[PDB]
């Protein structure tokens, strides 16, 4: 395995509204402005904010800003607001495996993509969660997965392009991980085997289209517990 590790040294934030705060990233190596910025909020929901280090989304507030180059990069938000509240995590788009910081947790101090239901099984067990897409898209964009553990960032498991099947899998989650895709139906599939208690987590399902290096679109994310 190998990859270029994110980092978010800063893992939370205690601020009042109105406070301008910053959120730092570093990459282990210059990922040439490919640095892009998602926030969670307190629901679990992920929405894009910043693409290629400061090309705000559509809808997202001027009082966002990005700033960086080279291995460092920084998301600045202006005039706090409360809907800004939630955990943001930047992502590296220069080389796949694509690799997410550890996130920083803002506080304030005193879907298209509907995923099936949560898990609950048994270690040496296995579960096929799904993701249907709604939109028209689907069989022409790559279907992300992406794994959430309390504390442990965001890890990229792979991609599947419904449209001729093919499929690109992050090393670490090969033997793990299936994914298929029903161009019928707009769904896709994924599919995990010989749970183990480090396959407890919330899985995402998020497409991006075929140019750009992030994840548009999340859907609510499964949780699958395993349990002894």
């Amino acid at each position: 395995y190998k990859d270029i590790q994110m980092t978010q040294t800063t893992s939370s934030l205690s601020a009042s509204l109105g406070d301008r705060v910053t959120v730092s990233c570093r990459a282990s190596q210059d990922i040439r402005n490919y640095l892009n910025w998602y926030q969670q909020k307190p629901d679990g929901t992920v929405k894009f904010l910043i693409y290629y280090t400061s090309r705000l989304q559509p809808g997202v507030p001027s009082r966002f800003s990005g700033s960086g180059s080279g291995t460092d990069y920084s998301l600045t938000i202006n005039n706090l607001e409360q809907e800004d509240i939630g955990t943001y995590f930047c992502q590296q788009g220069n080389t796949p495996p694509w690799t997410f910081g550890g996130g920083t947790k803002l506080e304030i101090k005193r879907v298209q993509l509907q995923q099936s239901g949560p898990e609950l099984v048994k270690p040496g067990a296995s579960v096929k969660i799904s993701c249907k897409d709604s939109g028209y898209a689907f069989n022409s964009s790559w279907m992300n997965w992406v794994k959430q553990r309390p504390g442990q960032g965001l890890e990229w498991i792979g991609r599947i392009y419904p449209g001729d099947g093919d499929s690109n899998y992050n090393g670490k989650f090969e033997g793990k991980a299936i994914l298929t895709a029903d161009k019928s139906s707009s769904t896709a599939y994924m599919q995990l085997s010989s749970l183990t208690s480090v396959d407890s987590a919330v899985y995402f399902c998020a497409r991006s289209g075929l140019l750009r290096y992030a994840m548009d679109y999340w859907g609510q994310g499964t949780s699958v517990t395993v349990s002894s």
